C-alpha cells in the first residue's frame, strides 16, 4: 500500500526513520548516498528483502519478511526521500 503504511507493519520503523540515524541509515542519506548510480532501487530491493552487513557500516540489516513486490515499493520510496 502506501510505503509509510509498509515501514510500519513490517518494522522497519524499530530501526529507521527519514531524517534520523537510527540503527540504520536515515532513508535521506540512503537516497542521497544512492542518488546517480544504476541499479540502485532493484539493489536496494533485494538487501530490504535480503539484509546486508557492511553496505553502511558493521551493523547487518537482518531479512525483513517481504515480498518482491513490497521490497520494490519500499526501495523505490526510500528513493526518493529528497
Ligand atoms: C534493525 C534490525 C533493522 C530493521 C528492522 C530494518 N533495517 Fe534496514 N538496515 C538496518 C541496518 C543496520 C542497515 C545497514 C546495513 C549495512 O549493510 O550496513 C540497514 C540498511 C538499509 C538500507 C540501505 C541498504 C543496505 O545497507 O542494505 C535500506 C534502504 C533499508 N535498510 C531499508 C529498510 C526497510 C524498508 C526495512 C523494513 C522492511 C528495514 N530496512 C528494516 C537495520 C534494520
Amino acid at each position: 500500500e502506501d510505503p509509510e503504511v509498509l515501514a510500519k507493519n513490517k518494522g522497519c520503523v524499530a530501526c529507521h526513520a527519514i531524517d534520523t540515524k537510527m540503527v540504520g541509515p536515515a532513508y535521506k542519506d540512503v537516497a542521497a548516498k544512492f542518488a546517480g548510480q544504476a541499479g540502485a532501487e532493484a539493489e536496494l530491493a533485494q538487501r530490504i528483502k535480503n539484509g546486508s552487513q557492511g553496505v553502511w557500516g558493521p551493523i547487518p540489516m537482518p531479512p525483513n519478511a517481504v515480498s518482491d513486490d513490497e521490497a520494490q515499493t519500499l526501495a523505490k520510496w526510500v528513493l526518493s526521500q529528497k
